[PDB]
């Protein structure tokens, strides 16, 4: 039993890049897993072995990691169009991990046709005629259905929460006591404005010192509709295996997400968070039943009710822990359960 998992859309090498490292964990929780798994990248390093090393077909089960398969500035994005190549070539089912809503499974060729530089490539060549199963992170398969709507191949759907890839591996633990330089703190991109409101929402105009890390900028927030005067403090991206460290560094921490995720998907930010030595801060929208702790001081309605909540968390240190002590408990719960995730896992590659 050889596996193969690969990033349809992004160059795999290091930490440096997000989905570098999501393709990375992964590889290494299914080798934890027990099972022999290659990654395979542009080119071979330490991680990885590239597309011409290797055969496609010699590969019992071929994984996919989801990404965009737009081509910037219109011109040739090899790291798109040698994965979609090597997944063309394979002859039999291919598992999609959907972690991202917005980038459902999608066939290259359509596009690239089209292209001035379409001649470079042929319709065999990058036309994906394997059955697809996705994995969706997301437990609403009607949604994950929907977003693959346009690619009837994709036949097969089962949810699998993905993301808690970064609780189980073996060299995970919980962030220590760290030193406060920050009220609230929030890590991601800017999603191409799928998520402004509830940003603008929690982290403008709050009267707390918030930073907003990662890719995101300030000059990406000007729809009129989500107005704001004073915006919270965004520094550079940092790598993933730094994120837990850096939620640290803020008393709280905030949890939200796309419209498609509300009690839907679990996101790795919630783990990061909840792994890290900040107060994680759902927005109530986001986990109405309380599915991730059932307690109601981690969550919050609105603006208003978040300020209220950090200057109580501000005024009573025994409450800042005490709520740190209850979110590290609850993660170690579904710690837990770490065998029976990787036997889910192996049921939903079919092993
Ligand atoms: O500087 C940063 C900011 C974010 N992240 C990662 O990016 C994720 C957030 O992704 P996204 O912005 O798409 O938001 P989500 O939809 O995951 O909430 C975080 O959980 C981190 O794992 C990172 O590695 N470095």
């Amino acid at each position: 039993m050889k596996i193969a998992i690969i990033n349809m859309g992004n160059n795999v090498i290091n930490f440096k890049t997000v989905p570098s490292s999501e393709t990375i964990y992964l590889f290494k929780v299914i080798s934890e897993m027990g099972l022999n798994v290659d990654i395979i990248s542009l080119k071979n390093g330490v991680y990885t072995k590239s597309f011409d090393e290797v055969d496609v077909n010699d590969y019992d089960r071929l994984i996919v990691v989801n990404s965009s398969i737009n081509f910037f500035g219109g011109k040739p994005n090899l790291a798109i169009l040698s994965a979609q190549k090597f997944m063309a070539k394979y002859k039999s089912k291919i598992y999609y991990l959907f972690t991202d809503i917005r980038l459902p499974f999608s066939q290259s060729w359509p596009n690239v046709k089209n292209r001035p530089w379409a001649y470079l490539y042929t319709e065999e060549e990058l036309l994906i005629k394997s059955p697809i199963k996705v994995i969706s992170q997301g437990i609403n398969l009607d949604i994950a259905k929907a977003a693959h709507k346009k690619v009837d191949n994709v036949i097969e759907f089962e949810y699998f929460p993905i993301e808690q890839y970064k609780i189980h591996m073996n060299d995970f633990q919980l962030s220590k006591p760290t030193k406060k330089t920050l009220d609230v703190i929030y890590g991601g991109s800017f999603r191409s404005g799928q998520r402004e409101s509830k940003m603008v929402e929690f982290l403008f105009d709050t009267g707390l010192n918030i930073e907003f890390f990662g890719n995101a900028r300030e000059k990406q927030f000007k729809n009129p509709k989500y107005p704001w005067t004073k915006a919270p403090v965004f520094t550079g991206k940092i790598p993933m295996n730094m994120v837990s460290e850096k939620n640290s560094q803020a008393i709280a921490a905030l949890i939200i997400g796309d419209k498609n995720y509300n009690d839907n998907f679990i996101t790795l930010r919630v783990w990061e968070t909840m792994a890290s030595d900040a107060v994680m801060l759902i927005d109530e929208e986001f986990d109405t039943k309380h599915r991730i702790i059932n307690d109601a001081r981690f969550y919050v309605n609105n603006r208003a009710e978040l300020i209220d909540r950090v200057n109580e968390l501000k005024h009573s240190d025994v409450l800042r822990k005490e709520m740190l002590s209850i979110q590290h408990d609850i993660l170690n719960k579904t710690r837990a359960k770490k065998a029976e995730w990787q036997d889910a896992f192996k049921k939903a590659i079919d092993l």
